[PDB]
């Protein structure tokens, strides 16, 4: 009869045979038992093959779940912040292999376990050796855009139009500064505006901005489709002129995004919804960072992610871990771009890159670029302007006596 | 102000070209104003692709949300039951994009709605008919273990993993042996170093063609493919070709797209586990409902899918069992039902009470103690499931049953 048989010392194992995930979870009953049932569920105690507990915190007793959950668990309740070793034999470098074992039958319906969110997955070089991650990361986007030294910034032409009209205020856009004009996550392949037709007037104001500029600047084609067409959605795209593409990386699943990043000439960003379905309950569910580790992993290049502001329904503190799981090291795996898409304006720039500490990030005006007053190219403008008044050490205010752009955006 | 673009009479609609969402939701402010704004940031108003409210029902007003978001709007708070009509030309008969529509950014991210729980999806017979559905569905396996008339009973080879192919064989061949239908690869033990897709497939294979010998009647082995996408056909065929006859996938895990390319191709049915669902659908008022999941399950063309059972220990409330078991098998355009399979705290003497709660025999139905664990066995515990079976039919109790059947009597016994 031998609960401990699930506990080990971190200094016994051989970690480079385990990842290392934090969880928390509300237990009912004697905990150390708790806790070995929900080792035993999500592995077998086979040595090579269970799962085990290196380390946990008893936070608090509690009176009650956090959330009710239908439970015949009778016991004293009580938070828990845990820390299993599960060994990487069990599911390989596989995606879906992982997610069935660190987040599937076990992790959510072991008995007196009703409560759990995934905090955090640590991989062992050992196991991202096996990964290949980002093709071209932060350094092989900067170099398309010779982009050095500063954020990179993003436009979504806005409205959602034939494939014409988006052609022309996307152009506007990327003449008055910005990197990246892209289509919306709800904006694929449809009737009134196919890959094809989108994709070749696009890729036409796109080399056409790049003459007349002087500069390299990115169309960013939305290509989220059944994962049987992405190679050829890939294909139509890139012949036509989008220079980096665009997934929803969990509709699609993150085995298919792996797929596509093997395959990919060229950039692979990846937008965020479905993941607030699991993500938002503070107490409930996996950490929205550690999908966001998990985009790195399987390969997209930039990850767009909630971002900074009162009205955003993710917490700041959150906002700036998933930043870090974007550029932090990961054995040999690349960094990704964080995209953190917030309330965001030339106005909003300077607090951004105060958050984040450094330029690595894109940045994404949600309004005053398209709906600038003077049009689409002077809101490109405006937020470039607004980038060199921080580059100067001067105050937005200042700059915008000197420059009518930003001076019509500070008006509002 | 138009809110009231966002508002229309299903009456006023052609509603062959909408999906009918069911969200329960919390807002803040002005409820018809929270509504517009919902529908526009899932969609746009055009009169081609704006979603809309075609009915609404204010449930109470709250002194506060469900579960504590971090918002800024201010104002009250209402429960909201709400009805919306998607134009589906926005998505197209495209399983990722359906998703991005309906439980994508606008979905959770729409200011003064932070709560939001997705219900239900109906889809019109035009969207169906550019789904094909499961292959076999519940006809098809019936068909493959000349099965009609009962439950089919699934039993899953246990020690779980770390065993070798040669040891999982005898195991799996003694309850088929007993009677079983389908002896199942664990949905976390798939193609590994220790325990190859080839090696166990080539024994598993051997094993049921034999115990098919011995018993006269046909049985199925189950083999789990989960992997990496680009890699699920390869393990279709060596699976097939060395005797799996039907495989396991799990769903979310690959992803549903994933599910219908290998329901194109495959040979075999296809059975979906469901690791990883619970994180977004155990929020009593938050998230995705567990039948929109199997119904799109369903959509994407697995034969069986196995759930959250009956029983206490459960921890899922057997209503919500009991519409996971109804999506399986209601009209659904031209798709084929699959077979729902409750896995629950069950033996051979929970089977009478599934039964009497599913009301027809069309269920798949998993043992969780007494049939490897059975005091003599796993053939034994086979047999005592297929006895309660036969006891349930003549409409005798187990006990009595038990009386004249020793492996019965021995579970009625621990």
């Amino acid at each position: 009869e031998d609960v401990k048989g699930f506990f080990a010392s971190r200094e016994s194992l051989d970690m480079e045979q385990y990842l290392v995930l934090d969880y928390y979870l509300e237990s009912v009953g004697d905990i150390e038992t708790a806790l070995a049932h929900f080792c035993s569920e999500q592995s077998t105690f086979r040595l090579v093959h269970a799962a085990k507990v290196i380390d946990y915190e008893v936070i608090e007793e509690l009176e009650q779940l956090s959330y009710p959950v239908k439970h015949s668990e009778t016991g004293k309740i009580h938070a828990c912040r845990v820390t299993i070793a599960h060994p990487h034999c069990n599911f390989g470098p596989k995606i879906p292999n992982l997610l069935t074992a660190v987040c599937g039958e076990g992790t959510y319906f072991t008995p007196g376990v009703p409560v759990v969110k995934l905090m955090d997955i640590h991989f062992p070089d050992t196991y991202l050796a096996d990964f290949e991650g980002p093709k071209f990361g932060i350094e092989g986007l900067r170099d398309i855009l010779n982009a050095h030294g500063r954020p990179i910034f993003f436009g979504v032409v806005k409205p959602n139009l034939s494939p014409g009209e988006f052609a022309e205020i996307a152009y506007q856009s990327w003449l008055g500064g910005l990197d990246i004009a892209k289509d919306d996550e709800m904006l694929a392949d449809v009737t009134w505006s196919s890959i094809e037709e989108r994709a070749a007037h696009l890729g036409k104001a796109r080399r056409k901005a790049e003459a007349e500029t002087g500069e390299p600047k990115i169309y960013l084609a939305n290509i989220t489709d059944e994962v049987d067409s992405l190679m050829e959605k890939h294909d139509v795209a890139v012949r036509n002129g989008a220079n980096a593409l665009l997934i929803n990386a969990l509709p699609v699943g993150l085995s298919a995004v792996r797929m596509l990043s093997n395959y990919t000439q060229v950039p692979l960003i990846g937008h965020f919804p479905f993941i607030a379905s699991f993500s938002r309950m503070e107490k409930y569910g996996i950490h929205s960072k550690v999908m966001t580790k998990l985009q790195r992993l399987a390969g997209l290049d930039a990850v767009i992610m909630p971002g900074f502001g009162d009205r955003v329904m993710t917490p700041e503190e959150e906002v700036l871990e998933n930043v870090i799981e974007c550029t932090k090291p990961m054995g040999r795996i690349k960094p990704c771009l964080p995209v953190p898409g917030g309330s965001d304006s030339a106005l909003t720039l300077q607090t951004v890159y105060e958050k984040v500490g450094n330029v690595d990030f894109g940045f994404v005006p949600g309004r005053g670029v398209f709906g600038h007053p003077m049009g689409p190219k002077a809101g490109a403008k405006s937020i470039r302007q607004a980038w060199e008044a921080i580059e100067q050490g001067i105050s937005i205010e200042t700059w915008a006596e000197t420059h009518p752009e930003l001076q019509a955006m500070v008006d509002q």
